[PDB]
């Protein structure tokens, strides 16, 4: 028993290596990337969405580490991670691994609520989602991979081993977070906001529970907490918004909204991002009843 | 157990809690911080340097989480982490935990070379260097520290268990990195640069091998490699500078220096930061001899 074959004829899973002309005898590089061609080709209908030149060929044939004429000196690095890709007035607009994943988060309603307010860390755990080779790869295979003298038979074995060894990280249950939270730090013109904490988290999670792209990148058990509880270590008891966001203006931290704007911008930000019908940003009592 | 008594009378080590107005029954907060008064007072001479209002009292007496008139509304968060602190005309210019530590890396020659070119990540591992309590602390104890009803002997106990469980990360030996590196990616007007890789690393580590501040914050075995090999997952075989820095200016990545500038800015940046006498920025042939 092996990986399921593709309709396209491309290998089901593929190790991608840092291909360039320059010798790399010490194997100075990121871990290589195992790309699952099978699941991507099933999800994305047009081959040439990715194979933007119409050549059903490895990107690295034109995009090398240093760059070359066949790819107009757009490097491997650029081709795989580019985020600011200009629309092409004629013919195909290329995509990168990173730009397409990001477009997914902006374009799909079930993703665009959280992703309207998340700021991604882009840390080691992020890189490792792709830079993910199996440990059984040898330095020798690495050189061969780098030199392009690896046999596809060996490439595919390494790739199937990695894929078969992958395990999806389970998000913690919303049962381990508060049922409700009475937000009353600022209560004055209005009553406290009775935020449906667990209802909200449960709902957001259910809409993405089987998404393979979300599952790969949502890769620490408490990472979804950080959607709102941002910029602090993942934890089942994060610090309060009011620890960092002051009630009055904080000249020392102009990037920081004051605490009322913090709640408004975050709550309303998601609501707008995934087109919540109620409450509207102009509805001033649904989130907090007027005080008597 | 107990730790070495101080000359000053302050407890040797102290648990600091998120002290403020409003009730926090769930302990929604960062881990408390255990401050080692002993080592600090043996290094910083004047008490007023820290206890900027003279009388040595807990900072959160004036700097609460929410902030109050007694601290000019400067919150606990600002008090502990402030980096943008104005020279005080009259009297004492206050310091923060973060600001003093930053000053050290800038004012000590043995630190200012590396720290002239590193950009700190300020990630979880950074936070945890101070937010560091022993797991033996109980919710209940958390509540008492927050409400200010925890017994001093109980505070002292907590801190001592924490301090006595602490461990230092030992950096990887320079024997696990290249002895020398022939930097030839751009070789043209000049011969390659025969970089004394292990000697540079070994020399830099030597000057800081006892330093307790560096030891706490250099808290991954391969983190010192990141001084130069930045912005990639820690590894004994980091990618080449060239993978990310293009020979010519990346118009897609305007902020990125091109490869020659990367080298020049990095090598000369440190040299200047720790006043290296030679090579000067103008001693071109000292880093790369003129080509035949
Ligand atoms: C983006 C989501 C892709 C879609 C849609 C399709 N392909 Fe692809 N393919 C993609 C990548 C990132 C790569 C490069 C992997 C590498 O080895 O460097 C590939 C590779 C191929 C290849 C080359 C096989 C190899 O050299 O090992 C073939 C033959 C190929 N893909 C063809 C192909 C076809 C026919 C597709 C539509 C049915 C198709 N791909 C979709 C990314 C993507
Ligand atoms: C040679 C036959 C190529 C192959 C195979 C792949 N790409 Fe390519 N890429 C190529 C050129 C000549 C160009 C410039 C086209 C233009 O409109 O100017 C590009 C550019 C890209 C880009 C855009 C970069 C930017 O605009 O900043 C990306 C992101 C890109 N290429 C990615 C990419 C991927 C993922 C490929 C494999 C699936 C791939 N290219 C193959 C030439 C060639
Ligand atoms: C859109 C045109 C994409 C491009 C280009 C790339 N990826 Fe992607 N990826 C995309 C989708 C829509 C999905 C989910 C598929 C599904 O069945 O829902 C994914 C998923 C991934 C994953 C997670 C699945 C896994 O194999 O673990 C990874 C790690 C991944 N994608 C990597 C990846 C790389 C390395 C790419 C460039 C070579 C890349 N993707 C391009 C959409 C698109
Ligand atoms: C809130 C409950 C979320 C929902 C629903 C979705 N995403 Fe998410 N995502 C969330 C967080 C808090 C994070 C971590 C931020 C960080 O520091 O990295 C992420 C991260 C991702 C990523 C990686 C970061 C990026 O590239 O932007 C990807 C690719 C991603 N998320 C995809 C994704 C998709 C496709 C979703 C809808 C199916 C989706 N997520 C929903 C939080 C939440
Ligand atoms: C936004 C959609 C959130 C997500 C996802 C999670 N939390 Fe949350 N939580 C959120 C808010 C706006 C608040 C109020 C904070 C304030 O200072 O006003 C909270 C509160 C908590 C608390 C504190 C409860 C209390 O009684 O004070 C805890 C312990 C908490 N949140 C935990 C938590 C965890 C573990 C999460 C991921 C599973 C999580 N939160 C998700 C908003 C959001
Ligand atoms: C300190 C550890 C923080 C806690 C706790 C929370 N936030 Fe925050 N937030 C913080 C910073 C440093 C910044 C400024 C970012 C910058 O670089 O400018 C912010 C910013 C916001 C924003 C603006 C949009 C954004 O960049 O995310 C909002 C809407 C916001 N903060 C809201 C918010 C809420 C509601 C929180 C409790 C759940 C919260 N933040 C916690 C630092 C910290
Ligand atoms: C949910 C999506 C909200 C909407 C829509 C509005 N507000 Fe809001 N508001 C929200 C929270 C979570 C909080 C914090 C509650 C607390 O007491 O700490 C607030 C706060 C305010 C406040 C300050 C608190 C008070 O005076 O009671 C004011 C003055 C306020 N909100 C004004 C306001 C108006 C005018 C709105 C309609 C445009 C409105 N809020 C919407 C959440 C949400
Ligand atoms: C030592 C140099 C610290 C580093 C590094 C960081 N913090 Fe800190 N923080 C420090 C102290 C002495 C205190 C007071 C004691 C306490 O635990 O309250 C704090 C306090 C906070 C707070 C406010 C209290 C709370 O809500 O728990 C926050 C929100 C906080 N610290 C956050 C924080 C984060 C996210 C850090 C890494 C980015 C971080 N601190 C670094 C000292 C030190
Ligand atoms: C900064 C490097 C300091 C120097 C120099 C000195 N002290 Fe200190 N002290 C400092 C901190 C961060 C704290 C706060 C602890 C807390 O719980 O908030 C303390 C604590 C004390 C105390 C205890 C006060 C109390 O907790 O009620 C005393 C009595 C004290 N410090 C005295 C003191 C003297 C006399 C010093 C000079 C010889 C001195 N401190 C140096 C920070 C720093
Ligand atoms: C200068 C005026 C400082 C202020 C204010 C604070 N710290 Fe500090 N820190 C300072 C020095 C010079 C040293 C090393 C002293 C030596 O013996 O060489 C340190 C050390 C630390 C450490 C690491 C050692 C340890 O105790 O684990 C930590 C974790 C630390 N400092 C924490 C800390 C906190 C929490 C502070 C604010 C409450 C704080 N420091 C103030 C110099 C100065
Ligand atoms: C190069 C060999 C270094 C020397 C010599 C010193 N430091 Fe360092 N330090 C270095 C790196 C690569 C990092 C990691 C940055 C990150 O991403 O966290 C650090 C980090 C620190 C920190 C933490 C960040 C900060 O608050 O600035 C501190 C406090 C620190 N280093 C202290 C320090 C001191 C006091 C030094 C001289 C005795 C010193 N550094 C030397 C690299 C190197
Ligand atoms: C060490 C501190 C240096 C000093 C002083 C100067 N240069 Fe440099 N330069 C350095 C390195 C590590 C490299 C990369 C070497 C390689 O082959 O990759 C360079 C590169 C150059 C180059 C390009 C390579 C070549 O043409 O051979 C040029 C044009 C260059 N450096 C010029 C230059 C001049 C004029 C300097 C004095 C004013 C100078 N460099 C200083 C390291 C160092
Ligand atoms: C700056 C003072 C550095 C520190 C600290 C470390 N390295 Fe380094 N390294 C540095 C340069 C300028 C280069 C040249 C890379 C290039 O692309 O031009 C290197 C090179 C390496 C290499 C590759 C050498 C080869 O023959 O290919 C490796 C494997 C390497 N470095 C590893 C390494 C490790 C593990 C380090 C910490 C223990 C480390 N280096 C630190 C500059 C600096
Ligand atoms: C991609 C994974 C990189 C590798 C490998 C190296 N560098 Fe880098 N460098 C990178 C980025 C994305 C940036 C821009 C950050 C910004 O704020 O714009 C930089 C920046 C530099 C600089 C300028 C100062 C700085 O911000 O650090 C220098 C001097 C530099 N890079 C040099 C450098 C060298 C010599 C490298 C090999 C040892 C190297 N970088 C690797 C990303 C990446």
């Amino acid at each position: 028993a092996a990986l399921e074959p593709t309709d396209s004829g491309a290998p089901s899973a593929i190790v991608m290596f840092p291909v360039g002309e320059k010798p790399n005898p010490k194997g100075a590089a990121m871990k290589p990337v195992v790309f699952n061609h099978l699941i991507h080709e099933k999800k994305i209908d047009n081959c040439e969405t990715c194979h933007h030149t119409g050549d059903p060929v490895s990107c690295s044939t034109c995009h090398t580490v240093e760059g070359k004429a066949e790819g107009n000196y757009i490097t491997l690095d650029r081709a795989m991670h580019a985020t600011n890709i200009a629309k092409r007035a004629k013919g195909n607009t290329p995509v990168s691994c990173v730009s397409c994943h990001e477009q997914q988060t902006k374009e799909r309603r079930e993703c665009a609520g959280c992703h309207a307010i998340v700021t991604p860390k882009r840390d080691e755990a992020w890189c490792a989602t792709c830079h993910n080779i199996t440990p059984s790869m040898t330095p020798e295979q690495m050189q061969k991979g780098i030199n392009g003298t690896l046999l596809p038979g060996d490439n595919e074995a390494l790739a199937a081993e990695t894929v078969l060894a992958q395990k999806t990280v389970e998000p913690v249950s919303p049962m381990l977070a508060p049922y409700k939270v009475v937000i009353d730090a600022l209560a004055d013109k209005y009553e406290p906001s009775n935020f449906t904490h667990r209802r909200h988290l449960t709902s957001l999670m259910e809409r993405i529970k089987d998404d393979k792209l979300a599952q790969a990148f949502h890769n620490k058990p408490e990472i979804l907490c950080a959607t709102c509880h941002h910029r602090s270590p993942l934890s089942l008891t994060p610090p309060k918004c009011g620890s960092c966001h002051t009630k009055e203006i904080d000249k020392a931290n102009p990037g920081r909204p004051n605490l009322m704007a913090a709640y408004h911008l975050q709550c309303m930000g998601c609501h707008k991002g995934m087109d919540v019908a109620r409450p509207r940003d102009t509805d001033c009592t649904t989130c907090h009843k007027a005080a008597p």
